[PDB]
Formats: C-alpha cells, structure tokens, sequence
DNA sequence: CGCTGTCTCGCT
DNA sequence: CGCTGTCTCGCT
DNA sequence: CGCTGTCTCGCT
C-alpha cells in the first residue's frame, strides 16, 4: 500500500449513459455534462445508467470532463487507460516492482511489427520490451482481461511471442486497477485466442506480470503490490 | 459503443 | 461511420 | 527552424 500519486480535482457524478465509446453523459451537480472515455473495452458491468463516477474537469476540446473510474467496494475501481499508464510509470520511477528495481523509459509506443507497443524500458542488464492491459473485469477474487475480442490484442501478443522467442526480452503488465483483489486470469470467454496465446507467450520466456491498484475518494490512487498470476 | 430497423432464441 | 485526443507521414 | 497546404499513422 503505497501512494502512487493524487487526482485533483476529483467529483463524484452519477452516469447516464453513453453517447458513443468515447463519450458518457454524467450528471455532476445537477447539470448534465460531457465525459471523456479513454477506454475501448465494454465495460458494461460498469458502465449502467445510475452507478457513481468519478470525473475531473479538463480545459477545451469536445468534453469537459475526463470519466476516470466508479464506485466499487467503498473505493475506486480506476478505468482510464491513460491514468492506469500514468500509475504504471510512477511504479516504474519509484521502483515499486521487484522485476525492474533500477530501470527507466527509453520511448513510448515504440514500433514493432506492424504494431505499437506501449514501452521500451532501459533496464541495468539490456533493453525490455514492456505492454500493458486493462484487467478491470472483476470475479470475485480475480482481475481479468478481457471483457470482449481485442483482435488489436491478439496482435499485440503475437509481437511479445516473435520478439521472445527470437532473444528479446519481452514483458506484459495486467493493470488490475480494482479494490479487493489479490489474482490475475484471463477471461476465457472474452477472447478464445488471447487466453491460448497468454500461454504460448508464457511459454516462450514472455515476462507475465499482474499489479494491484485503486484509488480513494480522496483522489489518491493506490499501489497494492503484485496479484498472483495464473495463466 | 451506439448507431436504425427488423428479425431471431429458450424457458417461464 | 463517427465518435476523443493526441499522435505520425512525404512532398511542396 | 518555421515556413504553406494537404495528406498520412496507431492507439484510446
């Protein structure tokens, strides 16, 4: 239990509805306003018209709030994407993971096949090859990942699999940006490959990391240490 | 994802 | 498709 | 470098 960093501000609404997948509609202080969604997944279990939102104000463009998380067992169960990335790079910074305890980021969306993927990191020993998921999917104990076909996914992994098994370090860090949970699997039904292609990648010395992270009313968001992965 | 309109399922 | 926001191109 | 205008990228 660490304190990674703070929201501020940070407003309680009540969501409506989504216009699209980028964009809810939430009510903060009895108006009705536009929320930025930076997130591609589902998110139904989440995202049902009356469930408490968190959301920040932000300065021009079509939105003028970032939708940042929900309500969920007390705390903040965290789904922006964004924000998860900027939680992972504190971790990194502070050196929080034991696997890379002295490390730092060389570039962002660095190119690989005919993908992107989401970090090279520099660590004492050579170069790594770092991509992150949303694991936002609750059962009971678990984080899970996904909660619908990433095809965009499969790819992603294929890349970690020709890059591994060609004598390149590889890595992949399951975000599970939800209170009350301590394990990672993947979500079978979600996507039938991705669950067949974790395993093959585990397989091929592809590094399979899981963390533990919520944030507080407060906006504080919180690193919990890593959840016991089971792939 | 939600977007239109229409058409499809088993179990109660 | 358009949907957010921020990112990337060559040639002139 | 910034200069015009237009046209290009992946990931969210």
């Amino acid at each position: 239990a660490m304190k990674l960093m703070e929201v501020s501000p940070l407003f309680p609404c009540i969501f409506l509805r989504r216009v699209n997948r980028f964009v809810g509609l939430v009510r903060i202080k009895e108006r009705i306003e536009r929320a930025l969604i930076t997130n591609t997944g589902r998110l139904n279990e989440f995202m049902i018209p009356g469930r408490i939102g968190y959301c920040t104000p932000k300065a021009g463009g079509k939105t003028r709030y970032i939708l940042l998380g929900f309500e969920d067992h007390g705390k903040i169960a965290i789904i922006d994407t964004r924000l998860q990335g900027k939680a992972f790079e504190k971790i990194i910074e502070k050196e929080l993971l034991p696997e890379l305890e002295g490390c730092r980021i060389i570039k962002r969306e660095p190119r690989v096949g005919e993908s992107r993927l989401d970090y090279l990191i520099e660590c004492s020993k050579g170069e790594i090859f770092v991509e992150t998921k949303s694991a936002v999917l609750r059962e009971g104990e678990y984080a899970m990942y996904p909660d619908c076909p990433s095809v965009r996914g499969q790819r992603h992994i294929k890349e970690l699999i020709k890059l591994a098994r060609d004598g390149k370090r590889a890595m992949i860090v399951f975000i599970g940006a939800l209170p009350n949970v301590s394990k990672f699997k993947p979500y079978k039904k979600g996507d039938p490959k991705i669950a067949e292609l974790l395993k093959e990648a585990l397989e091929a010395g592809v590094e399979i990391r899981a963390l533990g992270l919520h944030m507080e009313l407060s906006g504080e968001i919180i690193y919990r240490g890593e959840l016991g992965v089971e792939i």
